[PDB]
């Protein structure tokens, strides 16, 4: 409908697949070439789903800070014949708050689902179902089962993925450049 919505469809339609796992199906980023993220919860083991189809993972790492605090965001490479579009280069380099984003979500239940949650909040750490979290986004939209992994975005950056809700608020987990130096 607007600018904000015009960068939240680009990005899906050119670096999002639908990834299952035992845990349900996730809206899952392709930041480049085999490498994609996806909320830890999600549980990825030797083999995921991608599009409907068996695919290897060659490596899957739980992302945690340096005080050995979860950070909700595991790093996957798959075992898949094509590379994502880089999109590495909008990722902002530092914590910081945003106006105006949206949440995009991509999945059998929720396609080409885009939502305006407004101002999101550094808020910092949360109790992520019981698990100590941080580094998380929050926005004042009532989120709800099958949003996880939807990806936040502003005009020209991509902020974070959603990783939970208490019914009034939604939460997503960082996503930061220096995740994806190689």
């Amino acid at each position: 409908m607007g600018p904000g919505f015009d960068f939240a469809q680009a990005i899906m339609k050119k670096n999002t697949v639908i990834a299952r796992t035992e845990k349900g199906e996730f809206t899952m980023l392709g930041v480049y070439d085999r490498v994609a993220v996806i909320p830890t919860h999600a549980s990825v083991g030797e083999i995921i789903y991608i599009n409907d189809v068996e695919t290897r993972v060659l490596d899957a790492c739980a992302l945690r800070d340096l005080t050995d605090t979860n950070l909700e965001i595991t790093i996957v490479k798959l075992d898949r014949n094509q590379k994502f579009r880089d999109i590495r280069h909008f990722l902002p380099r530092c914590e910081d708050d945003y106006n105006d984003a949206v949440l995009s979500v991509h999945t059998s239940k929720f396609p080409n689902m885009y939502i305006p949650v407004g101002q999101v909040t550094n808020y910092g750490f949360l109790n992520l179902g019981g698990t100590p979290t941080h580094r998380i986004l929050m926005y004042n939209f009532p989120t709800r089962a099958g949003q996880c992994g939807g990806v936040v975005t502003t005009t020209g950056k991509v902020i974070g993925i959603h990783v939970g809700g208490n019914g009034a608020q939604g939460f997503a987990a960082m996503l930061l450049h220096s995740y994806f130096t190689d």
